[PDB]
């Protein structure tokens, strides 16, 4: 899976686009990276950042990670409204960026724009339990080792950084050339963005417009209708969870979000 520069800056620029036009802010998915918007960001006509997921990101709650992604965003652009949009695991965090938005501003209505990309504030036995269980889903994607060896490596260490060193050991003996921190920091930082994206619930109704961009290779909305009470825009969008941000899949997101982005 991906990886990222844990030093690296929590706002990315995604395109070379330089203009006052405010800018088109994109919310990582849960590897942290912002790299799966290049293409997305290469077509539009007006600056795209991303937001990535750093050592300096709080991953206490979804609604620290979206307070922390809103001040950055806004010393790139000090005034509103604010197009934000976040992709699979990034689209909850996105959608509590614009309700924290709505909150500040309440009650004159916000005009924020928010896609999201195949995502949802709804699609995204104790504590050894749970890191094990995240720390063996991340190494199971790094190695080939059967869900059960995983486990009985992981389960009996002492704790949450004895769990990551010896998950970056298992992945390093699969493949050496991959970089220790980096693997030590996505490691840790997937258990911390697993619990925080399952501990997450939204403090109010969303009075915003959404828009839904789903895979068409797989509820109809990802639940958007219990959680918003303002216009829910669904688009079937060509490929599967992770090609519908490419190709034919983007090329129908572009013409869908042109008028938007003018």
């Amino acid at each position: 899976s991906l990886l990222v520069n844990p030093e690296g800056p929590t706002l990315m620029r995604l395109n070379s686009v330089q203009s006052s036009e405010r800018p088109l802010f994109l919310v990582h998915p849960i590897e942290g990276s912002t790299t799966v918007f290049h293409s997305l960001a290469s077509r539009l006509s007006i600056p795209t950042y991303g937001l990535q997921c750093t050592r300096a990101a709080p991953l206490d709650s979804i609604h620290s990670l979206a307070a922390y992604y809103i001040d950055c965003i806004r010393q790139v652009q000090p005034e509103g409204p604010y197009r934000v949009a976040g992709y699979s695991y990034g689209a909850c965090v996105a959608f509590e960026m614009c309700s924290q938005l709505q909150a500040q501003q309440s009650p004159a209505p916000t005009h924020n724009s928010l896609f999201l990309f195949d995502g949802s504030p709804t699609y995204v036995g104790c504590e050894a339990e749970a890191e094990t269980e995240a720390i063996c889903f991340f190494v199971q994607q790094f190695t080939d080792m059967e869900h059960n060896r995983v486990l009985e490596a992981l389960l009996p260490l002492k704790g949450l950084e004895e769990r990551v060193a010896a998950a970056v050991d298992l992945i390093i003996k699969s493949h050496q050339g991959l970089d220790r921190q980096e693997l030590s920091f996505a490691a840790r930082s997937f258990y911390y963005k697993l619990r925080a994206a399952e501990q997450y619930t939204p403090k109010a109704k969303y009075h915003g417009n959404v828009m839904l961009l789903r895979a068409k290779t797989g509820g109809a909305d990802y639940n958007l209708s219990q959680v918003c009470d303002g216009k829910v825009s669904v688009h079937v969008i060509e490929g599967d969870h992770r090609t519908l941000l490419e190709g034919s899949g983007l090329e129908s997101i572009i013409s869908i979000i042109h008028s938007s982005l003018a």
